[PDB]
């Protein structure tokens, strides 16, 4: 039932999931100045040489390229993580307009979209289990603006077509996710939550500081995008990000 429109948006999804107004929802603003470095945070350490992507997805809220999780072959670990964190799929939320679409905001900024690279813990078996879990999930989350383009992301764009509404799938084999990385792995860390319902509170997020440029041309394609199912009434895929949660009992940490 849930969704981004007027009447089944973020502000709604309460009444269905009370966690909603939980002690550590997800996204967040990002207070650069009240971030506090932490020394002790361990380089990340992204190893996403093995990552053996399978198919895309439109699910109606946004388009998922998923990997085989069978093995361990694309985890992130290191940085605040204990333990080794298993590449599942990655998705992106994004904006009607530049000005606006990523859901983490950084010093009240808004970027035009945002990545996010969801991994689980390879402690609880899979992901089913590790969502029920307060440290079962990591998510990396990569601001994208406007300007060059991605070569790295043109693969993604160019699929779009097959995609375009609600359930449709397509294989989507070979594709290297660390082509869509910035240069630097500088991060913020705080405890959070999935940003769409059940918005569950199993996240540790790690928000890199540099963002990737994406051409208006690339991001205009997500935007053509359906959240209908074919045969409906087309509303564009637009704007499927909720907005900044109250940080509450909450610290963020900065690698740098
Ligand atoms: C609800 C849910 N279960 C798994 C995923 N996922 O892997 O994208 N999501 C979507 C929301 O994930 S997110 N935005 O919190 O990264
Ligand atoms: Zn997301």
């Amino acid at each position: 039932h849930w969704g981004y429109g007027k009447h089944n948006g973020p502000e709604h999804w309460h009444k269905d999931f009370p966690i909603a107004k939980g002690e550590r929802q997800s996204p967040v603003d990002i207070d650069t100045h009240t971030a506090k470095y932490d020394p002790s945070l361990k380089p990340l350490s992204v190893s996403y040489d093995q990552a053996t992507s399978l198919r895309i997805l439109n699910n109606g809220h946004a388009f998922n390229v998923e990997f085989d999780d069978s093995q361990d072959k694309a985890v992130l670990k290191g940085g605040p993580l204990d333990g080794t964190y298993r590449l599942i799929q990655f998705h992106f939320h994004w904006g009607s307009l530049d000005g606006q679409g990523s859901e983490h905001t950084v010093d009240k900024k808004k970027y035009a979209a945002e990545l996010h690279l969801v991994h689980w813990n390879t402690k609880y078996g899979d992901f089913g289990k590790a969502v029920q879990q307060p440290d079962g999930l990591a998510v990396l989350g990569i601001f994208l603006k406007v300007g060059s383009a991605k070569p790295g992301l043109q693969k993604v764009v160019d699929v779009l077509d097959s995609i375009k509404t609600k359930g449709k799938s397509a294989d989507f084999t070979n594709f290297d996710p660390r082509g869509l990385l910035p240069e630097s792995l500088d991060y913020w860390t705080y405890p959070g939550s999935l940003t769409t319902p059940p918005l569950l509170e199993c996240v540790t997020w790690i928000v890199l500081k540099e963002p990737i440029s994406v051409s208006s041309e690339q991001v205009l394609k997500f935007r053509k995008l359906n959240f209908n199912g074919e045969g409906e009434p087309e509303e564009l895929m637009v704007d499927n990000w909720r907005p900044a949660q109250p940080l509450k009992n909450r610290q963020i940490k900065a690698s740098f």
